[PDB]
């Protein structure tokens, strides 16, 4: 299991413009369009995206391609941001993962919104973390996720995927 499966099997695949579960425009691997009502927006943020004319339809190479951009800025944001490096650094490679799950989803504002759930994470309090990180939103909007975010966080394995 690795980075790139896990995002995948929670975001899944689709190759045509849907709304996510926020109802915003995306594409593709979870790929954020536009946080605008407007279809035509989001077509036109897809085209500029891809750099083509794509009618709101893409292949399953650009698909992929913007996931591994999608994945290289997440890392690139965990590791220029203040409060998540730290955490970031102090992690095993699994733990590393979950991380970077969470911040392709909620941004890295969001993940440093964490404040509580982050100490604990770096003091390697696992149980009391994820009875934290349960407390919020995120956990209530997508449990499911979040439930399989949160066991890694706490065990340290995949088996949650698995």
């Amino acid at each position: 299991m690795n980075i790139f499966e896990m995002l995948r099997i929670d975001e899944g695949l689709r190759l045509k413009i849907y709304k996510d579960t926020e109802g915003y425009y995306t594409i593709g691997i979870g790929h954020l369009l536009t946080k605008s009502p407007s279809l035509n927006a989001a077509k036109s943020e897809l085209d500029k995206a891809i750099g083509r004319n794509t009618n709101g339809v893409i292949t399953k190479d650009e698909a992929e391609k913007l996931f591994n951009q999608d994945v290289d800025a997440a890392v690139r944001g965990i590791l220029r941001n203040a409060k998540l490096k730290p955490v970031y650094d102090s992690l095993d490679a699994v733990r590393r993962a979950v991380l970077i799950n969470m911040v392709f989803q909620m941004g890295e504002t969001g993940v440093a919104g964490f404040t509580n759930s982050l100490r604990m994470l770096q003091q390697k309090r696992w149980d009391e973390a994820a009875v934290n990180l349960a407390k919020s939103r995120w956990y209530n909007q997508t449990p499911n996720r979040a439930k399989r975010v949160i066991t890694t966080f706490r065990t340290g394995t995949w088996d949650a995927y698995k």
